[PDB]
């Protein structure tokens, strides 16, 4: 088993997320089995209980564990699945040793955070990253962690002391350190103090990084590779830039361009891991597909817009598995992307009234869009908003996908204006009123990876043909409220049709509209199961239905 | 334990749906006939009670002629076809006479032969047993032509690697017990890059524990991978067929759109010791069925005759090998071509007839039987 | 099926006559002694009923104290010798049951076990059981610890030679389908140069095929040899004891009378990774029993060390090394000293708990308890 | 009303039977009332003129019609009585179409297989299925057919082009199709042609399933399921199989187990049916018993082995009521049974000199027994055998049920050896010499549920006892020959009681010996008033007699 940290820096907005998930698929180009683990320094279990305001969205996990956000940029680089265990955190690993002490499992000892909550730390991450990842058996042979927030931040503590034991505990050649740092540009001078300063906050806790991973503006000057390389141990290839292009699939071949597997093959001794003749076949082959979908980004210029409607847009990273799901079907279709975010709110005719010009740009933007996408997100802001974009797109006949809230709001909308049902409504938020007219109800929580059963008739639903005519799919849940079932018949009679439903029924998981050329919703989010190669069903349907060409893509699809 | 009926009057409806009128009914069981089931069929259909033919799920179907003449199906079709209203010439009838009593005797043999040869067949896909019937029947008719009885060992060859040991450890074990219980073992060809280094594993323990081998297309430049990872010790050596993404400079395999049907082997002119060559009744040149994109690299060609491994044959221009045989071994063969297509029952494949001689001893007799 | 007693009422009047007088007598029976059977003797004899004694022949030797309690035989030792009288403490008495209660659960834990772990042992005359006793009390100890049932495959080393398998091939086919067979491997110990290289084969098969390897006195020098013959490739490198009337410059054992008794290991400085030395606790150091002439050439030790082969523990002076670990197997290790003789019930050798662990998997958990 | 089809196939030994009494049985847990109908292609009337020979004994129903057998799967399972009208064949129905066009009913119309043929089947589905077939006063819910012989068979073609007729003459929702068919395996692999022609079939008489239920020897491969479920216009969910297992009371719970309820509660919208909370109870408690029951027979393991006497023993089918009717008492004792097969002829001295094989394996099985039956069946083959096993069992104490010829057998055993009358013998057979040691005579049938009457005395016996100490007992008889009145006091001297008779006397219906722990016959047919919870009670007797505790049974049946 290899460890490669990634780590710290002057800033917690830093990037690091990229980079980590980025060296990992640059190590499995090689063939080697790899898993990653993330540590966050907060004291909440899991990202769930936390509002998606800070940190971006939770993302879901096979498990049903709401994990940082950063899990994902795993799971989708790496091709790996991640379990609840490999979202390490301070709450954690604390309510494990103090719950370990009230049991009584250190014999009447003084528990003490050196060595004990260190060295289960280090058993946290013995145990983790030996769990198997990919769908074959193997453990893998290579583990990337990613330590979140900064060095020297009281919050880390634990884990910078832990991560001195694992350099030790875990040979030297099966573990190495990148340090991530800001070389910020002032004068357009490349100033190189606050990642001097970085690298002595990691020899103080004696951490010695074997490389430093610049981010900057620029390219680094060649003097600004030299004046690291003369203050710290590194040599002139192991200081490392990664510029601040807005592909983030193109970093891979930056530091790849910038020779950094040449270094870890021998920092970490990868040729000493035994490979078969089918792992160099199956790790060479899956780069020349990273080299191709990167030449088509560099190279498709006709622009699919697609416009994103909900709460807080402004925080665009409480959408990144959308974007992502989004870029990944853009990829697919040989297409470039514009996503138009428009904060649902402002559709809603009290703010032609409050601020007249967040009016007019926000129904400019839904109104130029190709297709329509709403992403889910609980809370009651904006939902007339969002009801507005659901029947916007159903009478123009502009392809839409609901996601979550996003077909509860599609179904309302369906409701109040094709059944003509004027106060119906969620339940969400009226009920201290009691109303009849229920379109959502509760059905705590349902969560991680659950089947789908596509229901007898549904064959000639465009979203069943996305999904190769399979009678189940599998893919991640997270809701309290769905569909109110007395209602669905109604639906069901009017065109609406509820495709696909739990085991059970009575719960209902897809929807495409008879009469749209792609009018569709889901209560699961297909986000979470995209991959590079192989992008979420859905909204592969929904940005080929806004380029056309969704008869072409079936067509494939059905080889 | 009641013989039905109704799917085959189902088919003989089908058959007069279309007018085709059957002159036998050959039923499938898992038993004899009973009587009533002829009559049942013989009475529904046109056939006689003669025309209703059964043929039973034995094991050898080489008893499947003996079978129907023991069923009277010749004296049917002899009238039938009026077969008497051929010409046929006095040889004619001799060398069709004593065609049946040779198939008399190889069945006799199968009926009385029960000191039992190992053959290991490593490969991959292997439950599907129909995707090696030739070598099946190929090594069938080596071991008749032996007086034995054959078992194959079916062994899939991605279980025998490694890996297997962390993810199924019952199918590690069953595999390599498989493999190391065996007489002789075959690597028998097919593309594809699953279970490579699983063949390569297997031509190794055949070389070092010098039990015979016999590599036919892909398993012939599996043991030139071999020995070139081992005896000559170039540890990253491999085919070309799926690393060449990479561009490596150590190719044992390299493309020469495909090389396919009948052609002559010439053997190279020192090649008079080979137990192979001695197999081919010491004859100059062979005729056997090509079918491969990818051969050994004939740069590479100069080492392996030099460490011992001596390509035995090559097509008429050079630069294209086709057997090898290694010296210092009892039987460690390879052939570019596939010799199971031109097997026939009383005349076995020569490769093949030296692989389960070399497994049960007496491969000096035979050689010794064909130089008469 | 009778029950037959005039060989014990002769050794019975045998020790009268050299007046010796017998407090109990002790059958040693196929079966349960027939009530009859007890009387016979108990009417001959001075003994009682009850000082009539079997033990039956039950394969767990650890089941013999619970039916000597169950026959009351303390009852009557606890009259006869007076232990009543001796004085003893309110600890002794709690230290005292307590070990009975932890018989009794490792004895229900082997009424109850089913899930077999099979190892292989390699040596020479394992026809001799008798021969390698700790050894097998010591996987035994292993076993019970992991909760597992064990087989022990008895591989007599020669056989595994390819000599073997022109000599009698039948012996040949068995030894290496027993050791392809085994979850893990051990070589045990023993002088004398029959079977070395089918030790050596076995060191090597358990080093390739990723196989859990223990080597114990010789059992290291041979995983030693093979690793020198075959990953440093070495051809001729070898054992001073047996070749040394030609004077080889490839010693891989060379002589250090002998080395014997309890003597102190030191842990070299970076040996923190080894599974071996998280099996003893992360100590630095480690007591056990040595006994040998021969120990590894000491100026060829950093080339194993570079090559990957760690000489984790030596004596204090250095030069002469202990232990090894391999870097880059799952549990492939081997001791100078003899693990065996320090075994106990309830505390099982190190080196065999990592062994058996090793073959069934939970290594980690096994480390992770031992960290407690 | 609601009607489920059960049919065809490729083969008439499908075991249709077992699917449609089990598919019957789990809609009766839902609480709902059930009926059903068996068709036969044959052109006989009814099954008492044919030998039991072909197609097993005939069943007798309570109207003393002589029906096909699968009728005794339906009561058995369901808890139903059926009339002689719930067995359709085409003797019947072209017997009542034609005597209908001599009388004239059809105006001097001229009269054709389609549509007056077909309207009278329709007319008589309609008809019984709204008969009444629970002893409360309700008309059932839901009606199952069964479809005998196999589709495409021209002996079936009124009966394919009627119910294809009546999938519309009555509404879809109230009508659904389950086709039963082969699913052979060659060389290990589940081969689907002969399922697929067999589809085919079905749709070329316009008849379209709802479900497939493969007959096979293994579990389906998910893909046979797919290949079949791609071909048809059936779901996954809607190819059923039933495995070659032993139990056919694993049935019920192997087809709960494939959800196959909770497709007919969508398919024939069984919601809508209006039930009572007394029905919902009935039916709930209903399957927890059987799930009881089943649970019994995995975990019943000490055998009691009941010897079998009779002719044709080679033909199980020909004794399947006597097989389920010990069933239904060896699960009513937690016991598992034994049947020993002795073919009566073979215990008979000639078989000594003709095959001694079969001779000493028939006495080997007789004397291994720990309770003899004697099952019924007109013929005079093995006569003297049957005598033999009843003298044995008489003589070595060891327990005895006679039915119908079993009683007569052992009243001549009886008389020829306990009396010491050395030539009495049935009049069936010797009265072409006029002998006056009559056991038998001729009393042109005695049929159907008739009263037994317990004569005066009775109170004692093991039989009475087992019948609650009633008064009476209603049984369904079916027989011409009876013991002789004129001997029945010399028997009942000598303590062979005749405990009871005929209302009217002079017709012996049921007797006990004195002096045997259980030696028992009866007149009537035992077998066919069992039931899976309440067991025919002379073969509770028999079955508790044989594995002792017949003394805790007669406690038990005193509460
Ligand atoms: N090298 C980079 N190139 C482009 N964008 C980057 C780069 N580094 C960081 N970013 C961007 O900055 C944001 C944060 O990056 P990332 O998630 O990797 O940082 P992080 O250190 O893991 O932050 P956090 O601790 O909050 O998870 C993301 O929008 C990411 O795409
Ligand atoms: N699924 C099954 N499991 C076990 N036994 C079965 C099954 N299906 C059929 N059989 C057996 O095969 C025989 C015939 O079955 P069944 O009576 O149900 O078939 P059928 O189609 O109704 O035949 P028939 O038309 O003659 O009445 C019986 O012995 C029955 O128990
Ligand atoms: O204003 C002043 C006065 C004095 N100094 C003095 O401090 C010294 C250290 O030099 P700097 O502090 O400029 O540091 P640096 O250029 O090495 O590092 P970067 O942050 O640019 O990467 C010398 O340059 C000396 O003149 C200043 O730096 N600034
Ligand atoms: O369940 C029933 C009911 C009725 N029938 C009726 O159909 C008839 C045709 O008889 P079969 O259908 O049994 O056909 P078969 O025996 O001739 O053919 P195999 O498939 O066994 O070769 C008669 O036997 C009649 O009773 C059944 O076959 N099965
Ligand atoms: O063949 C003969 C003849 C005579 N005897 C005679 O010797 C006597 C002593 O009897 P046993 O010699 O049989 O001795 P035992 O049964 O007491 O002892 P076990 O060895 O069975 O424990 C008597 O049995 C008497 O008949 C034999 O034992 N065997
Ligand atoms: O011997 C031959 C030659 C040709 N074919 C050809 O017929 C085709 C139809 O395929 P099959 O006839 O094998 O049918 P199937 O596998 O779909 O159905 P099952 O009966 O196994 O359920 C193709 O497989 C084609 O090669 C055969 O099937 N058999
Ligand atoms: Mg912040
Ligand atoms: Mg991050
Ligand atoms: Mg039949
Ligand atoms: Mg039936």
């Amino acid at each position: 088993m290899k460890y490669v940290v990634v780590s710290g820096g002057v800033i917690s907005g830093i990037g690091k997320g990229v980079l980590a998930s980025s060296t990992g698929m640059l190590l499995k180009t090689l063939g080697l089995k790899v898993t990653s683990i993330k540590i966050d320094p907060y004291m909440n279990i899991d990202a769930g209980t936390m509002s998606p305001l800070e940190h971006g969205e939770c993302f879901v996990l096979d498990d049903g564990g709401e994990t940082d956000l950063d899990l994902g940029n795993y799971e989708r680089y790496l091709g790996i699945t991640l379990s609840r265990d490999h979202n390490i955190t301070t709450g954690k690993i604390y309510s494990h040793v103090i719950s370990r002490e009230r049991r009584g499992d250190y014999l009447g000892k003084t528990v003490q955070i050196v060595p004990h909550l260190t060295n289960a730390i280090q058993d946290w991450i013995q145990r983790v990253s030996k769990i198997p990842v990919d769908d074959t058996g193997l453990e893998p042979d290579v583990c990337i962690i990613e330590l979140g927030g900064t060095v020297g931040d009281i919050e880390s503590a634990p884990f910078v002391e832990a991560l001195r034991q694992f350099q030790f505990e875990v040979g030297r050649e099966n573990f190495a350190l990148i340090h991530v740092s800001l070389v910020p540009v002032i004068h357009g001078e490349q100033k190189t103090k606050p990642t001097q300063a970085a690298i002595k906050d990691l020899r103080s806790l004696g951490l010695i990084p074997d490389m430093i991973a610049c981010r900057c503006s620029e390219e680094l000057n060649r003097s600004t590779i030299d004046k690291i390389a003369m203050f710290c141990h590194v040599g002139p290839e192991q200081v490392v830039n990664v510029h601040d292009v807005n592909s983030t699939y193109h970093v891979p071949l930056l530091l790849l361009k910038q020779h950094m597997i040449d270094y870890l093959h021998s920092r970490l001794k990868l040729g000493e891991v035994p490979l078969t003749l089918e792992d160099k076949e199956r790790g060479s082959q899956l780069l020349t597909n990273w080299e191709n979908m990167t030449k088509n980004l560099d190279d498709s210029d006709d622009v699919v817009k697609i416009a994103l409607v909900g709460k807080y847009t402004n925080l665009k990273d409480s959408y990144l598995s959308v974007t992502k799901s989004l870029e990944h079907a853009s990829m697919k279709c040989r297409r470039q992307l514009e996503i138009l975010w428009v904060e649902a709110s402002n559709l809603e005719p009290e703010t032609q009234e409050v601020d007249k010009n967040k009016f007019h740009d926000s129904w400019n933007k839904l109104s130029s869009a190709d297709g329509i996408l709403v992403p889910g997100g609980f809370g009651t802001r904006g939902i007339e908003g969002m009801i507005l974009a659901a029947k916007w797109a159903r009478e123009s006949g502009v392809p839409f996908l609901g996601v979550c809230l996003g077909l509860q709001v599609a179904a309302i909308e369906f409701a109040r204006n094709v059944i003509g049902r004027p106060n119906s409504s969620s339940t969400e938020f009226l009920d201290e009123t009691l109303l009849a007219p229920e379109d959502q109800v509760v059905i705590t929580m349902r969560l991680g990876l659950r089947p789908t059963i596509f229901q007898p008739n549904s064959e000639w639903s465009n979203i069943r043909k996305l999904y190769g005519e399979v009678n189940e799919v599998h893919e991640r849940h997270r809701h309290r409220y769905e569909i109110n079932p007395k209602i669905v018949n109604d639906m069901e009679s009017r065109g609406f049709i509820f495709v696909g439903k739990d085991e059970t029924g009575q719960r209902c998981e897809i929807f495409e509209l008879k009469g749209h050329p792609y009018y569709v919703g889901t209560q699961y989010h297909p986000e979470y199961t995209s991959k590079v190669l192989e992008p979420s069903r859905p909204f592969w349907g929904l940005v080929a239905a806004a380029s056309g060409t969704l008869g072409e893509v079936i067509k494939d699809i059905n080889l």
